[PDB]
């Protein structure tokens, strides 16, 4: 008898978080049966070589009460006839609420993956924050990619022997996504330079302070003639005449269309530094040893922040060039953030994750948390 576990995964996200927890799971059929469920990506798959056993089609001008009840009923007969010992449901997406809720009337165990992020602020990100309380209190076991996410759920009255810290997924994912030798004339004609990539996503910095940063990386560029900047230009015209206007003509700044999650990792790997408002840039790029400048007043990700992995600058065009030249000119200020401890997993969540279910399962050797 194996431990039928069923992965449920709805957007592309979810599904490169997912996937390395698939893989982990097949790599050791002797006990495990994997079920994987789409409830939306087809490339991501491919790159981990993952067939999915189930396709929902669920559908796009539905309410979010409808995509809710769609979810819930096409999970709920999914489970009743799958009958798998184990639902994993990932992060704070309503695909997973409304999974995590057909699991319970289901009466399966529960398992979260990314389990108990909190802002306390139930409309804000929503229903984000109200998806993983939900999920939250649904779930039998916690995957906590943080201490701070484990003692979130500890604050919430949750049995400590549920919960385990076990790093971020997203970070496994990068074993798989980042190519032995990938393919781009940008980094096959870098050389020697040291490659600077940014992306600003967040509507704070795509505003006004977006011309303050655009001429920030032009100097740093124009002052540091051995650097080459990357922007995937944001799909907002104004923003992209922003970016022509200040960025356009230099042989060393390219201006390209928006890469891939996949593409991204990629160049992250071969970047000397990252600038980003971005989350999961912050959780990734010190995963590939990359220095992170992140461009925001605030952060969810205090930890990358005390753990030197990533440093919070804003977004005024002198913090960016102080801090940027400060790595560029450093070695040591560099290798000093590319070697701190990623605090947000080391790339064995999922192994972590696996023991986790094993012992509740065969009872055997409770896996210790992620040591940060």
């Amino acid at each position: 008898a194996k431990i039928k576990v069923m992965s449920i995964f709805g957007t592309r996200p979810e599904a490169i978080k997912m996937a390395p927890l698939v893989l982990a799971l097949e790599k050791e059929p002797e006990t495990f049966e994997s079920t994987v469920v789409i409830t939306a990506l087809d490339q991501v798959l491919e790159i981990f070589d993952i067939k999915p056993d189930i396709d929902l089609d669920i559908m796009k001008g539905q309410t979010l009460a409808e995509i809710t009840s769609r979810v819930m009923n096409g999970i709920n007969e999914v489970i009743a006839a799958e009958n798998p010992d184990i639902v994993l449901v990932h992060g704070d997406t309503t695909t997973s609420f409304a999974a995590g809720l057909a699991t319970f009337y289901q009466q399966k165990m529960l398992g979260h993956v990314e389990a108990g992020l909190r802002t306390w602020n139930k409309y804000s990100p929503f229903p984000e924050e109200m998806n993983r309380q939900l999920t939250g209190v649904m779930a039998d076991i916690h995957f906590s990619p943080t201490k701070q996410a484990k003692e979130n759920l500890l604050a919430e009255g949750k049995d400590p022997a549920t919960i385990f810290v076990t790093g971020n997924t997203a970070i496994d994912a990068l074993k798989t996504t980042v190519q032995k030798d990938y393919h781009h004339p940008i980094l096959e004609n870098l050389g020697d330079n040291r490659l600077i990539l940014m992306t600003a996503h967040r509507r704070e910095n795509l505003g006004e302070p977006m011309q303050g940063m655009f001429e920030a990386v032009r100097e740093i560029v124009e002052s540091r003639e051995d650097t080459e900047l990357v922007y995937p230009m944001h799909l907002n015209p104004a923003v992209r005449e922003k970016a022509m206007a200040i960025l356009g003509g230099h042989e060393r700044i390219h201006l390209i269309e928006p890469l891939d999650a996949i593409d991204f990792h990629n160049f992250l790997r071969k970047s000397y530094l990252v600038f980003t408002d971005s989350g999961g840039v912050q959780e990734e790029a010190p995963g590939m040893g990359v220095p992170v400048l992140v461009l925001r007043d605030t952060t969810e990700r205090p930890e990358g922040i005390e753990a030197g992995t990533l440093k919070l600058i804003g977004t005024n065009k002198e913090n960016l060039i102080k801090e940027a030249l400060d790595l560029l000119d450093n070695k040591e200020s560099h290798d000093k953030m590319a070697q701190a401890a990623n605090p947000y997993g080391d790339g064995f969540a999922a192994n972590r994750i696996l023991a986790a279910i094993k012992s509740h399962f065969e009872e055997t050797d409770r896996p210790e948390d992620f040591i940060v």
